[PDB]
């Protein structure tokens, strides 16, 4: 694999979001990881409405403003046939009666992937997919309040993650010892961390969790 990889260099990555006081961070990483799909497949980047996730994936087993998966997700948009643009079905960040329209319809998979459990196989899929989605052990203090630089927590948990966010390259720092990013894209708005992004301490034996549930959707 490349030393580095950054997929908004490559016009894969739509700008950060704000998920609000809902918790849907799951369909904002699923939208990610799609978003960069079907910008490989057909060259348009467009935005996906998570609304409509949050909204009409109750059937695959997701839960709204009170959390979900993004493999459900990806399950639901092959299930329906479809998934509509955020300009058709924007976000209201909270949940309502399920509102898709299939003319609206922007983007679709044909199933998902699950990378295997180790941060040298995540790199791989970056290398060659694209934008993945990834579940991160979030539920510290120093995560609600970081800033910039690399992010290394250590009480964060390898095994017990509570957050979706979508992993868009990785990296290093020439600075000193520990110097390897992931670069992950939040849902938390610009305000939060370096724009809306954390550079994630990267090959530290899986920190916070960052490889245990990674995939992404074929298109
Ligand atoms: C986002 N605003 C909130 N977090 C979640 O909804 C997270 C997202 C995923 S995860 O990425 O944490 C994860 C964890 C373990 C294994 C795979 C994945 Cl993808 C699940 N989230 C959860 O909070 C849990 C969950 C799981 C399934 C459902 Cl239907 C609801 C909730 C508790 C694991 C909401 C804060």
């Amino acid at each position: 694999a490349p030393r580095s990889v950054d997929w908004r260099e490559k016009g894969y990555v739509t700008p950060v979001k704000n998920q609000g006081q809902c918790g849907s961070c799951w369909a904002f990483s699923a939208t990610g990881a799609l978003e960069g799909q079907m910008f490989r497949k057909t060259g348009r980047l467009i935005s996906l409405s998570e609304q409509n996730l949050v909204d009409c994936s109750g059937p695959q087993g997701n839960e709204g403003c009170n959390g979900g998966l993004m493999d459900y997700a990806f399950q639901y948009v092959q299930d329906n046939g479809g998934l509509d643009s955020e300009e058709s079905y924007p976000y209201e960040a909270t949940e309502e009666s399920c509102k898709y329209n299939p003319k609206y319809s922007v983007a679709n998979d044909t199933g998902f992937v699950d990378i295997p459990k180790q941060e040298k196989a995540l790199m791989k899929a970056v290398a060659t997919v694209g934008p993945i989605s990834v579940a991160i052990d979030a539920g510290h203090e120093s995560f609600l309040f970081y800033k910039e630089g690399i992010y290394f927590e250590p009480d964060c948990s390898s095994e017990d993650m509570d957050h979706g966010v979508l992993v868009v390259g990785y990296g290093f720092e020439s600075t000193s010892d520990n110097n390897k990013y992931w670069l992950v894209k939040n849902s938390w708005g610009e305000e939060w961390g370096m724009g809306g992004y954390v550079k994630m301490a990267k090959d530290r034996r899986n920190h916070c969790g960052i490889a245990s549930a990674a995939s992404y959707p074929t298109v």
